[PDB]
């Protein structure tokens, strides 16, 4: 399992966190260096248990599918929570089988499903540390609409985090300060299947992408990705999808 508490949080505790939740992704190869997740883990192993506390001490539980950074779940007091999608109802099987009740959530855990039922997008949802203190009180207690937009936060202070080290550096600038996402972050978690797709072709294509992948970059500006050379792939990506699951 892997653990965050808010209370007495900084940088530094954020990014030991952060650093836990890579660590516990199982990988057996790297591809230009960046650890490729697994094509599938059998039963109870295919879930990592992320054990986050407020800065009261409250706490839930995240259940993370670890072949692809997926929430698919969580547990608040003795009532477990999932998104209304296959992948998640499997998991059900397999984690917080203990609670007194299972509510399924009214939508999938994909990002356009959760801003329609959240009421905005993720480009006018604040993050940062602050906002994810708030994103687990919300969840501790059920309401629908509040836990779609507390579940864009917590996917992007989380599972972003873990797969680009330009998201936790964005978390970690608002640590003390909440602040909606960059442009440049949400064209990474647009892109991350892609890049992922891109980087596991370049091998058998002496590095080169077979498709470049567009991203906006730091100042805003709209760059074309096409092979291993870039910042993207040797300083940022940090966890590769297993073209298995494309
Ligand atoms: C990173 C994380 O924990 N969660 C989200 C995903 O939920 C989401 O994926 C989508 O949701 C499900 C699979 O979980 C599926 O119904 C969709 O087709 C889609 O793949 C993803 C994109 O919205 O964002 C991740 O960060
Ligand atoms: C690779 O990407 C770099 C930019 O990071 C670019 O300057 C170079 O021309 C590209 N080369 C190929 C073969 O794509």
């Amino acid at each position: 399992d892997v653990s965050f508490r808010l209370s007495g949080a900084d940088p530094s505790s954020y990014g030991m966190f952060i650093k836990d939740l890579r660590n516990a992704l199982p990988h057996t190869e790297k591809v230009y260096n960046i650890p490729l997740l697994l094509p599938s883990v059998s039963g109870a192993g295919r879930y990592l248990l992320m054990h986050l506390f407020n800065y009261d001490g409250n706490t839930i539980t995240v259940a993370v599918d670890v072949t692809n950074v997926y929430i698919m779940g969580y547990l608040a007091l003795t009532t477990s929570y999932f998104f209304n999608e296959p992948a998640a109802d499997l998991a059900s099987q397999y984690v917080f089988r203990s609670a007194r009740r299972k509510i399924t959530l009214p939508y999938s855990g994909n990002y356009e499903r959760l801003q329609i039922a959240a009421g905005k997008p993720r480009e006018k949802i604040p993050i940062g540390l602050p906002a994810l203190d708030t994103a687990i009180s919300t969840l501790l207690h059920y309401d629908s609409t509040a836990a779609a937009g507390a579940l864009l936060v917590l996917i992007q202070t989380t599972a972003e985090a873990a797969r680009f080290k330009y998201i936790e550096q964005q978390i970690q600038e608002r640590a003390y300060r909440d602040e909606v996402p960059s442009s440049a972050t949400i064209s990474l978690e647009n892109s991350w299947s892609g890049l992922s797709k891109q980087i596991q072709l370049a091998q058998g294509n002496n590095g080169v992408f077979r498709t470049p992948t567009v991203l906006v970059d730091s100042k805003g500006n709209r760059v074309q990705i096409t092979n291993v050379t870039s910042n993207v792939v040797t300083s940022n990506i940090q966890l590769l999808l297993n073209t298995k699951n494309i």
